[PDB]
């Protein structure tokens, strides 16, 4: 069908869909907002959120249920029931850690002070669970790429930017993260994607 | 299988659970832990976070990733692939929302000023949302009961706590809660449970 995805210029809460839509090779109108029609825009949403995927004019919301969705009875999703529900445990593990932060913060000093104690204190702590999580396995689920590794590209990506030395300590994850890289249809949008800081 | 669930003794983030086995009419160890138990608990979970649930000796994790897996394969899942992803957007919703609350918080001037803000200025846009989502149906997804449902009574029930008029300008919210409470096995449950604060 026709695909067409709304949000912001940022990778953000769409990025997972666009590297699903580029794994699957799956063409899609990437369709990125100017600020200024934001309130516009945000009156014709079904909770005024972004991102929303609409297919043939049917509207998808919530960037998680729309990836679950693209990646159902594809090779991204999980082998088997279970494997599927740790492939969504350690989404949502991830996701929650990213929604501590207040990106929509107003004071840019109660922000920053909210920044640093979460990246202080609460991101090694999960750093080191992941790579435990991982041991000396090739990806983090079953025994081929997910979207969950994917996710974890993602997060930690936006992670690095305002933590360059997250991963000192952990190889493990950066191999992890080199490896969804260089799977050649995210590898190609990487380099084709509008370089933002989120 | 063999099921046990770990939690504190709270609804929380388990009930949602706790809903799927009574409906599904399914035996399961409800395990409610006290605080004295936990850190030890803790430090043997891969992410150091319940609910968990094992089944059959395995442990999953993640409330909603464990709801998504009990779930599939039952009236409660969604019928076609779209109306699965409502009912995932419906409950990420509601999760994100539940999400902004500082429970954590042990300052409770700053805790009790954060809680008063989201129930004042954010949370009626949200049941205006849902509002007019469900708009005359009798249910969120589809034309039959699904764990959308449940979640929306279990977050309702917690809001409600703190906000007691939160649905006085929303009937149709009200009358869809009292449905999913008159189920037989989830009024059945709702009555016999441990009544807790959360
Ligand atoms: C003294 O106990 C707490 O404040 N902790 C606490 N932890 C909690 C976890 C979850 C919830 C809750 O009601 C939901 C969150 C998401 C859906 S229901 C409420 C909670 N309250
Ligand atoms: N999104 C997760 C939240 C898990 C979570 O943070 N649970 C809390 C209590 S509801 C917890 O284990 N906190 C105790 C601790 O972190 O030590 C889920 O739904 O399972
Ligand atoms: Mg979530």
């Amino acid at each position: 069908p026709n695909y067409k995805l709304t949000y912001f210029n940022m990778r953000g809460r769409a990025e997972i869909i666009r590297y699903i839509f580029a794994y699957l090779d799956i063409q899609y109108e990437d369709h990125r907002i100017e600020q200024a029609d934001w309130p516009e825009i945000k009156s014709t949403l079904p909770f005024g959120k972004i991102p929303i995927l609409e297919v043939d004019g049917l509207t998808l919301h919530q960037s998680l249920a729309i990836a679950r969705y693209l990646t159902k009875n594809t090779d991204l999703a999980g082998n088997t029931e279970m494997e599927q529900c740790h492939v969504d445990a350690i989404v949502d593990t991830l996701d929650d850690f990213m929604s501590c932060f207040p990106w929509a913060e107003k004071k840019q000093d109660v922000k920053e002070q909210m920044f640093n104690e979460l990246l202080t204190y609460n991101a090694p702590h999960l750093m080191q669970d992941l790579d435990t999580y991982l041991g000396g396995r090739e990806w983090l689920i079953g025994n081929s790429v997910t979207w969950a590794d994917f996710y974890w590209e993602i997060c930690s990506t936006t992670l690095l930017v305002f933590k360059p030395d997250l991963l000192d300590n952990h190889p493990r994850l950066v191999t992890l993260r080199k490896k969804v890289q260089a799977i050649p249809a995210i590898a190609n949008w990487i380099k084709r994607r509008p370089q933002t800081k989120l």
